[PDB]
């Protein structure tokens, strides 16, 4: 029975439940219900000058959907002063969310991406919760019960989430896309505390993923009221089957998964990382043991992050001249650079935060190039600006590395980016608004966008650059030939 199964699991944890202190209970509640910031408290902290800016800021021009929405709620009550202001206010509007801190950091909670005092608070709570979850599901119950988790598609990757629901009929799933999603999804990792239902729960808004999970005998867990279980963090899941199913006259994605030791999955990730480095060290003429490609993977869409990297690098190789690729990559390797493919947020990537002490200067986005570490960083799960796919965004980031190397060759001592040279600056104030909306941001991003579009698979997109921005077009080709001939 649905009910009998519930009472049985509750009984198994009954002693554990009664044994909880009020402090333990409050901790579990805080984990389930994050402490939101009070808009009252925020606005009261702002000066008079400041208060006014928020109302005048066009907020949707940047920040994440949640943050821009919350700020709008404050509004009723970008210039260089406007970005710097938001970059600081962003630090004050974050909810205290234990599961989110664990997900964002992939469990590396010492990452200096948040205020030291709050960082330690998260750490204490996490360590105490780990201590609460000490009783395993056991050898009797584990193969007699299923546990369930409804999930938003956008949580794994917001790229597929955009068009995975059939645009024609929203009650059905896009078959082709589903087949790709299914073929690259073989294993999953939970770095935070999964909160699962004992009995399957009817889907709510944007819950088209319905996980069915079998635990292992030694999977630690704790009963939560109203028929739920909290599972220990740091577990692995093997994807046993992905199917399209029909529930109450509508289609969903069944995900069957079995809990396995996380270390077993990390083994597969490190093997894959070893493999992809072997293949590309050869193809690029690098020393066999060069560490170039990093899989920084800790979350629920783990395997696709790995598989996506292979395709991204392949597109990168198919659309950019071999000599340019070899020249620039060797330069990055000379600076111990990396191609980092990850599902944790970029402020928690060492190749960024090592060179950025100020948290308000740390950036989370779909992609980044960090000159100080000669590294390209690509975040799988998130959505890009305006961008067709991750392959193109990678080419964009590689554009930044191209900018980097070109300016270096110009002046090997006190190196700079060519987009800081007087020639491109003037080119930019002329042709800076002739390409993508994001190309307008600055010289660097304009260069990178132009570089990207000049290497698009679509013919039309590369002539556009040659058409709408011929000076930029020629300038880039000049840098390319200059680099190759170096
Ligand atoms: C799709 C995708 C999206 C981005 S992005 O984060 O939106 N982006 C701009 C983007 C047009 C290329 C970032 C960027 O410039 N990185 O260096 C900005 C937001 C700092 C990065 C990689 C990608 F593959
Ligand atoms: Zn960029």
């Amino acid at each position: 029975s649905r009910y009998e199964k519930w009472e049985k699991i509750k009984q198994h944890y009954q002693h554990w439940s009664d044994s909880l202190s009020e402090e333990g209970r409050g901790l579990l509640k805080k984990l389930q219900i994050p402490i939101e910031p009070k808009k009252d408290d925020i606005i009261h902290s702002l000066s008079q000058e400041e208060k006014e800016l928020l109302k005048r800021i066009q907020i949707d021009s940047s920040l994440s959907t949640e943050e821009k929405e919350f700020l709008k709620k404050l509004q009723i009550d970008l210039s260089e002063k406007e970005k710097e202001f938001l970059k600081k206010l962003k630090l004050d509007i974050q909810p205290y969310d234990i599961n989110q801190r664990l997900q964002d950091t992939g469990g590396l909670i010492d990452s200096p991406s948040i205020n030291l005092d709050v960082r330690k608070q998260y750490k204490r709570d996490i360590q105490n919760i780990d201590a609460l979850l000490h009783q395993s599901i056991g050898s009797t119950l584990y193969n007699k019960i299923y546990l369930y988790e409804n999930m938003n598609i956008n949580n794994l990757t917001a790229t597929l989430g955009a068009d995975l629901v059939d645009s024609t009929d929203n009650t059905k799933i896009n078959r082709g896309i589903f087949n790709e999603f299914k073929k690259n999804f073989k294993y999953s990792i939970s770095s935070n505390y999964m909160i699962v239902d004992i009995n399957e729960r009817p889907a709510l808004d944007n819950e088209r993923l319905k996980w069915r999970i079998q635990l292992s005998p030694d999977t630690r867990a704790g009963y939560l009221e109203n028929g739920k279980l909290i599972l220990q963090r740091n577990i692995g899941l093997e994807i046993k089957d992905v199917q399209i199913i029909k529930q109450s006259e509508k289609e969903y994605i069944r995900i069957d998964a079995k809990v396995v030791p996380k270390s077993k999955i990390d083994t597969k990730i490190q093997e894959a990382q070893l493999n992809i480095n072997q293949e590309w060290n050869k193809a690029l003429g690098l020393p066999k043991y060069t560490k170039l490609i990093t899989f920084n993977v800790h979350n629920r869409y783990a395997s696709n992050i790995v598989e996506s990297a292979y395709l991204i690098l392949n597109e990168w190789k198919n659309n950019i001249q071999s000599d340019l690729i070899k020249k620039v990559t060797n330069y990055l390797v000379d600076g111990n650079g990396r191609f980092v493919f990850t599902d944790i947020t970029l402020p928690n990537i060492a190749e960024q935060y090592t060179h950025q002490d100020e948290i308000y200067e740390q950036v989370h986005s779909k992609g980044l190039y960090v000159p100080e570490s000669r590294s390209i960083l690509l975040h799988g799960p998130s959505k890009g600006v305006e961008l067709r796919n991750d392959s193109e965004g990678f080419i964009h980031e590689f554009g930044h590395a191209v900018d980097d190397y070109a300016g270096y060759l110009l002046d090997k001592n006190q190196s700079d980016l060519v987009t800081n040279s007087k020639k491109f600056i003037d080119i930019f104030k002329e042709e800076g608004s002739n390409l993508t909306s994001y190309g307008r941001t600055n010289e660097a991003e304009f260069f990178a966008e132009a570089f990207r579009l000049m290497h698009s698979t679509d013919h039309a997109e590369r002539l556009k650059v040659q058409k709408n921005a011929p000076k930029t077009f020629q300038f880039i080709n000049d840098q390319i030939k200059f680099i190759i001939n170096s």
